[PDB]
């Protein structure tokens, strides 16, 4: 069963290819997990040099097997049953009065490491709009991710609506519609609707001179 690699302190590496209005840019990203206490904390850099997108626009793309699952809500866990072999999520991320990203990855053990591979498709985004002309604020509001079940797939669905606080005092709306499948053919936990309470909070390494980000996410189960 997948829940027991996740006991303890697992190391995570992210790395993520884009291309988003046919700017072309890398991430890659280190860091561990303890699902125990639904505790993520990673630093991003952009391997490519300054990111054409602003780094908050990213953070759902760039690892929920690390979610806190209450003991009574164990029995909906997706996420950590997929394991070790893993799980494909794919995300349509619609920006309101804006363009689109389309995301697939892989996520999966690499040995006692845990991976997740990205590729990112940005399309249709506004040259000046909030996206492209940075006026996004470097923080992230705590959100609610409600999971359903997609028995057709073996998988789950997942919608959301992220806010992005532009600098001016407005919101930037953020539709996500998430699609999980598996990538083994072993059984995985089918669950009942609930959500995922998730806060996150960005920050920047004073040593650090390459374009990054440095994430503390905290995410756990609730609803059931
Ligand atoms: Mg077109």
């Amino acid at each position: 069963k997948g829940e027991e690699l996740f006991t303890g302190v697992v190391p995570i590496l992210v790395e993520l290819d884009g291309d988003v209005n046919g700017h072309k840019f890398s991430v890659s990203g280190e860091g561990e997990g303890d699902a125990t206490y639904g505790k993520l904390t990673l630093k991003f850099i952009c391997t490519t040099g300054k990111l054409p997108v602003p780094w908050p626009t990213l953070v759902t793309t760039l690892v929920q097997c690390f979610s806190r699952y209450p003991d009574h809500m164990k029995q909906h866990d997706f996420f950590k049953s997929a394991m070790p072999e893993g799980y494909v999520q794919e995300k349509t991320i619609s920006f309101k009065d804006d363009g689109n990203y389309k995301t697939r990855a892989e996520v999966k053990f690499e040995g006692d490491t845990l991976v997740n591979r990205i590729e990112l498709k940005g399309i249709d985004f506004k040259e000046d709009g909030n996206i492209l002309g940075h006026k996004l604020e470097y923080n992230y509001n705590s959100h609610n991710v409600y999971i359903t079940a997609d028995k057709q797939k073996n998988g789950i669905k997942a919608n959301f609506k992220i806010r992005h606080n532009i600098e001016d005092g407005s919101v930037q709306l953020a539709d996500h519609y998430q699609q999980n499948t598996p990538i083994g053919d072993g059984p995985v936990l089918l669950p009942d609707n609930h959500y995922l309470s998730t806060q996150s909070a960005l920050s920047k390494d004073p040593n650090e001179k390459r374009d990054h980000m440095v994430l503390l996410e905290f995410v756990t189960a609730a609803g059931i």
